[PDB]
């Protein structure tokens, strides 16, 4: 469909849709300055994704989104590294989980 964001490598596999896109705030209380950490402008954040295999267990090592652990996520079909599943380290956070997907790994 027109909303469909698919793996660039295998083409047919849908990973997420435009409907699931949201904007995660990268600042803390009062929206202070933060030192940029990783490469967020290159990464699309969605609530929900599909047809990915998670590799390994969540890690908090040098997370691009502090407060979240990351788990590598690759396409089930072709095993291309599409991005990561992010999981909250604290129960009071929202969302408790999301996906950070590398924009260039997706079509469109
Ligand atoms: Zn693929």
């Amino acid at each position: 469909g027109p909303t469909s964001l698919c793996c660039k490598q295998c083409q047919e596999t849908e990973i997420t849709t435009k409907n699931e896109i949201f904007s995660l705030s990268l600042c803390g209380p009062m929206a202070a300055y933060v030192n940029p950490h990783g490469y967020v402008h290159e990464t699309l954040t969605v609530y929900k994704a599909s047809n990915l295999n998670l590799i390994g267990r969540p890690s908090t090592v040098h997370s691009w989104f502090p407060g979240y652990a990351w788990t590598i996520a690759q396409c089930k079909i072709c095993a291309s590294h599409i991005g990561w599943k992010f999981t909250a380290t604290k129960k009071d956070m929202s969302p408790q989980k999301f996906w950070g997907l590398t924009r260039s790994a997706l079509l469109p």
